[PDB]
């Protein structure tokens, strides 16, 4: 019954039950007898592929026949979750489908739930890739991504005994219908061996080969009959005698497993392996299909370097120009630089890639020499533009010096791009101001903003559909390509039924997660409370444990006064932690640590409960985001580049307690500052402390409330059975804390207390969200992509559909 | 054009051709334009697939009704070759499905080509094994093959500077369109651990666990409607962190390759591994299917063991229902003996399976306690039956005594099974006289003969299509799946007609292997000489050695008298060396080496040609065996079990040379031995000489021509640049040969020279060969498993459709 999920025509419907019948006995051998649940999920989904077939034939067809430039959209990670539904949607088949599988006895979101996530990403860089994939096929861009079929994703996160545990993520196990091999595509890629000259130049030779298998993904625009590509690709070894057969494994680890990092280099061997096996298979690609002069390569190619993952391809174009292609070095140059642009992604030291130059070395000689090339010639150039400055030349230098010799791999990208760009407005300031600004003296004009997005599509039609309906019956369906038309909403903050409407579909969404949580573990939450929300990954700079230290006060505060009323809440907190982050795994069993207590306090009822949401990913956070009120946006002032989290919430009608940082600042001038809960130290304060000298103790000596919890902490309130359990996490709190916890404390439980009192008027707290939905149209990714294009790729982007 | 191949329709090439272009988009992603030939493989490949589903659907439904006893059939071996030529001959669509591709503007035969053999055997025991799911399909049995799905079957050989090189048989590379993986029938297998005992009794703890996923392959009877199951099992892990995900490998290795050995006991424990996954897996679903008291489940099941290779199904069987189920031992012990079944291969003893006892302890320990109480209880029956034959217990036990304790694998299928059978006359009596002969005293009625056969569906009608149809035109189509009657065509000895067509199609079959050869390796072989073929793995015992004197003889004659007229020959010799077999290696080396010589040598020119034929295959095997005139079948009487190779080339028109073993007797016996080239030691002329001890020295000093090509193998005139290359043939054949070559050289000399004599007259030749095609009836494999299904598993075959 819903509208913007399309048409249930009657031939339609008849055909789709027809091709659904013959995919379950052709495709699936089977009857209705013994058909099982995921044999139905995967005749519908075949039924659905075979729509695909002609416009995605079609499309590359235009783009060889209309010759645009090619867009090369490089990362090791696409974090893009189910495909079924999002297909539908984008081809308008969804209500059609339903009414086919129902007239069949199915519920199709049953059918929807068997699908593995394709979880290859972490986190928020990944995401972003996946949805700049959609804009781009949605805004007619001749576009490919590009990157690596991992045969296990993100780990799967299981909650022992309040414990995080790793479970490999084996998505491949029952076969991907949304995958088509592409075998005559294969090509080698070469590892290790040694350079030597001949009467032409250098010759790599020597070298160990493994095959790069690619993989072709469809990637749809929405209702403009636009298929674009995503490419991944898969290792295959070349080919006593057992152990011979047995050994191809090492050379086919190569594309195993995701590492599950999220901000931080840990200088693995195997991650560098990965990096040069995607942009070597990559480049080879591109060339070919740029043949099918190289004075107009960048007229024909654009290549993205998502973060310094792929930096390789600015070496390795070089390589292949000079050393196969025979082109003299200054050209050759010409055109990488006009071939390649960097996206970065963080300021964090501890994220930046330096690779030790042994390693490159030995894995990759001929790129070691070319790397050094490139630095002789850049830093001949510094010096020419600011003679005598010789520790600008030592801060700017590809080569970094000490115990161990590095190449900084975000110093190699500027050198080799024409357009360097941050992901929000206030980090691309920072990078011009201080972390590249030596950099951006010398060439100024390369220095971006292009502010992070999401796609309205998965985002809020897809997730959300009883919102994105109550937003077309009253401004029809534009929107949903157009997202800046919901500024439009602004006009009905005072009608009555919108006020009615906006609220009834958030408690719909409400009752349907906490059926989920009964359904999938048996966990009962409270519907008459305020859902309290953070998700995202667990670090210390995100500060999931400034969230700890308020639920606590929460508690204590009700414990001292049990007869004063307060707003009863459900504070869900979830993410994953990396393995080997010992620090971040203590705060996840502090997070369960106390919900162990609170949860079974029966002067607390529920009144207040807290719980950690396992395994989050994609398809979670399309179940969890449109139940939210309140969105936890709290990461130390200067430290979140962005985030895309809080885009997601704002949109689907939760409203954002957070500091000023990263798009937190652009939602609150998009929304006015009044419609948001900012508290905190804002980057000034910060510095601030930083040049006198941050002491936790101060804060502790000066807030009783604080004592009582670190106290409780401390003494063992909170792990009765193990009194030290928590010894680490409050020693870095009072000694070793880099993000300032204590000095937000006051200002956000503060700001906490306003968002109760405001959630004590219904009417006027979702007049305020009316007024944030309304101003979230700058946060698409259509926006986004449509500025990378017009000032970045040169080309203009085109909503106009395909016959 | 020819009848055999069916019929071409309208209606039903319009459809085909329908079909083809809907997977070639849907299925395949691709147009016209770009398609490739592996495409167009894959296109029909997937519309020829199509038509067994409803059939595969509607057998096993059949089988549920109906609810006949059930055979299955275990083995680590099925060479089954190419699949898209046998589906098409068993559904009759061969000629429709030519006219459609014809139609189309392509040539079906070039798409077969593209097709990798599923080469999941190394000889004459795997090919059996397929041959048999042919026969009974044809024959309406409920039966199901289980094996191992090697990810890499039996290595692909190389020849490279005339030595044997291997690479990996990465069959799966592409997609193997006629398996189907079935998710909802994956099982969990066990290894290490230990035994403990509670209230109830032992059992079987903290164990390793691995998953046996399982894939379906459909087995088409000839146009009977029925379609039986292969099902392959393959391994699968179950779910610091990288580590442990790439460390998923060594589980999963199980599954990953075939072990090269033909003959020869190893003793490795990823061997004995696999031996467990198959057997482990392939019981639980028995089991769970006989469900879907005990007593009778030897009425609704058998086992038969191909081989000790699954031998484990013995002590498995016991585990469970004893463990388990809870049955009593003896009950326990009635049920085991009455379902299982074993046949046996070879009397070599370095082929028999004897496990030491401390490798099973480890691996399997329940196993081990299990073997023990059989043995014990076995022993007491001999014990009874036989009071005081001390030496007799020590001969039939099931524990080996020595440096290392080990489980004789063959006394433990006699012991329990109900019936065991040697694999033709000859070696079925030797197990009663000699090698089990204790055994057969003990349980005389156990013992049987069932020998070889092979399918003349792959075999002849397939593979030699041009003599299928020359002989359905004198007595029709019925012969095909009832093949005694061929002996109709001993009517036709003296028709003109029959004899023109004969020999014309011989010649038309050396033609198109003429032509593959030079397409395929640019060797050019003299159309109008006899070809002379051994082809079978390598091995001493095979005597491809005796060959190489006889080959050597041949040019040293003419060499000898250049202007007496000879027969001119090819002689083609091909199959594979195991890795680690050093003999065998040199001897390939060996006739590539003579072929060096005799090739160029402008005196012998297209008189003689020797030649190495490449990656012998069940694919290659169907390309040259029509093609031959003359059959080498040349093992040391007493040593090859069967054969059937030998019956191969018997059904398509070759004379066969060869000594009296194996299935050759019962060949001769068949034709008359007046149509057969039978020559050298029988087996009590074998027996004789090991009385005496065998002196090779006195063969040598009594034959001159034997001593000059000895002389020149160890001077070095087959290999000039390393003279002493062949030191080790030499000091073998004079001093350690176990196999008496020299004994069997000149009655082998001599009856080349009458085979040489008859081929002069062509008339004659082809006469005898019609006295050959016509009494090859008795060797086809739906007779062998009419006699296994009547004489030992208690059902009766019947060729009559479903609808
Ligand atoms: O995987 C696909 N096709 C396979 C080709 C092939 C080759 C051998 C055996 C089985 C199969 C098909 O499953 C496939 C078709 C489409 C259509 C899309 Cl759109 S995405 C996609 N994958
Ligand atoms: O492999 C088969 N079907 C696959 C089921 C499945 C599941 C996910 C993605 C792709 C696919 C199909 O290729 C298949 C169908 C038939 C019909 C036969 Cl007869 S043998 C056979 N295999
Ligand atoms: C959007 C998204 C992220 C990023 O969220 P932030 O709060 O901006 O860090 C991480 N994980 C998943 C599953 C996401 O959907
Ligand atoms: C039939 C066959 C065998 C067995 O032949 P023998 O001469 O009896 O040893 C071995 N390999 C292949 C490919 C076969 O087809």
């Amino acid at each position: 019954q819903i509208s913007v999920r399309g048409l249930a025509g009657v031939e339609n419907v008849t055909e789709l039950k027809k091709n659904f019948n013959r995919h379950l006995h052709f495709t699936l051998v089977k009857d209705r007898n013994v058909a099982t649940p995921r044999d139905y999920y995967f005749a519908l989904a075949h039924t659905v592929r075979d729509h695909l077939v002609g416009r995605w034939i079609r499309t590359q067809q235009h783009y060889y026949e209309k010759d645009p430039k090619r867009i090369y959209y490089l990362s090791l990670e696409f974090y893009m979750g189910r495909t079924l539904q999002n297909t539908m949607v984008n081809l308008a088949l969804e209500n059609a489908c339903d009414e086919a599988t129902y007239q069949l006895g199915l519920d199709m979101e049953e059918l929807e739930e068997i699908e593995e996530d394709a979880g290859l990403g972490n986190g928020g860089l990944g995401r972003l890739a996946a949805c700049f994939l959609d804009s781009m096929a949605t805004l007619g861009l001749a576009a490919y991504g590009y990157g690596i079929r991992y045969e296990f994703g993100i780990f799967n996160q299981k909650i022992c005994g309040g414990w995080q545990m790793e479970e490999a993520d084996d998505w491949l196990r029952y076969g991907n219908p949304w995958e088509k091999a592409r075998p005559e595509f294969t090509l080698p890629v070469h590892f290790y061996g040694r350079v030597e000259h001949t009467s032409q130049g250098a010759k790599w030779v020597d070298t160990q080969v493994v095959l790069a298998m690619p993989y072709d993904t469809p990637v749809p625009g929405y209702r403009n009959n636009v298929v674009n590509t995503m490419r991944l690709w898969s290792a295959k070894a070349p080919n006593g005698y057992i152990q011979a057969v047995l050994d191809r494994n090492l050379a086919e680890n190569i594309s195993r497993v995701l590492y599950p990092n999220d901000n931080f280099f840990e200088g693995k061997e195997l991650r560098l392996k990965q990096e040069y096996f995607v942009v070597a298979a990559t480049l080879q690609d591109i060339i070919r299909r740029f043949k099918s002069n190289f004075d107009a390569f960048p007229d024909k190619v654009a290549i993205q370097l998502n973060d310094t993952h792929p930096s390789l391809a600015i070496p390795e174009l070089m390589r292949v120009l000079v050393d196969l292609e025979r082109l003299d070095w200054d050209k050759a140059w010409e055109v990488t630089v006009k071939t390649c642009a960097y996206t970065n992604h963080t300021v964090l030291p501890e994220a930046l890639e330096r690779w030790p130059v042994h390693l490159l070395e030995t894995l990759l000689p001929r790129h070691l020499q070319i790397i050094y090339e490139i630095n002789q010639r850049f830093l001949n150039r510094v010096a020419a533009a600011f003679p005598g400055d010789v520790d600008r030349l030592r801060r700017m230098s590809l080569v970094e010096e000490g115990a161990v010799k590095r190449i900084n791999m975000a110093h190699l990208c500027i050198a080799g791009s024409h357009a360097v760009n941050g992901v929000a407005r206030i980090h691309s300031e920072i990078l011009k101001k201080t972390i590249f600004k030596d950099f951006y003296e010398l060439e100024p004009h390369k220095f971006q903003n292009k502010t992070n997005g999401i796609t309205p599509r998965r985002w809020l039609v897809l997730c959300n559909p009883g919102l994105a309906e109550i937003i077309a019956e009253r401004i029809g369906e534009e929107y949903i390509s157009d997202l800046d038309q919901l500024r439009k909403l602004l006009s009905y903050v005072d009608d009555e039924a919108f006020i009615r409407d906006v609220a009834k579909v958030k408690q719909e969404n409400k009752l349907k997660f906490a059926a989920y949580l009964e359904r999938e573990y048996k966990v009962h939450i409270n519907p008459n409370s305020l859902f309290d929300v953070q998700v995202k990954r667990i670090h210390e700079y995100k500060r999931q444990l400034l969230n700890c230290l308020h639920v606590i006060t929460l508690y204590n505060r009700i414990k001292k006064e049990p007869n004063k009323f307060v707003v009863p809440r459900t504070v869900m907190i979830g993410g994953k932690a990396a393995p080997g982050y010992h620090m971040a795994k203590m705060i996840i069993k502090l997070i369960t640590a106390i919900g162990d207590v609170v949860n079974h306090d029966p002067v607390v009822g529920d009144r207040l409960r807290v719980i950690f949401l396992e395994n989050y990913r994609v398809s979670l956070a399309e179940k969890v985001i449109p139940a939210a009120d309140l969105s936890e946006q709290i990461s130390t002032a200067g430290t979140e580049a962005s985030g895309t989290g809080n885009m997601k919430f704002m949109l689907n009608g939760a409203l954002t307690i957070g500091t000023m940082d990263g798009a937190n600042v652009e939602m609150a001038e998009e929304a006015g500052e009044e419609n948001f809960f900012i508290f905190g130290m804002r980057v000034e304060d910060v510095d601030r402390l930083d040049q006198r000298g941050y002491n936790a103790q101060e804060y502790y000596d000066r807030i009783p409330e604080l004592r009582q919890i670190i106290e409780q902490l401390s003494s063992g309130f909170f792990s009765p059975k193990q009194p030290d359990l928590f010894k680490d996490i409050v020693n870095m709190l009072m000694h070793h804390d880099r993000f300032k916890v204590f000095a937000d404390y006051e200002e956000y439980v503060k700001c906490q207390e306003r968002v109760s009192a405001l959630y004590k008027n219904p009417r006027e707290w979702t007049r305020m969200v009316i007024r944030n939905i309304a101003t979230s149209g700058k946060f698409s990714s259509d926006r986004t992509i449509a500025q990378y294009a017009r000032e970045i790729w040169g080309v203009e982007p085109s909503r106009q559909r395909l016959p």
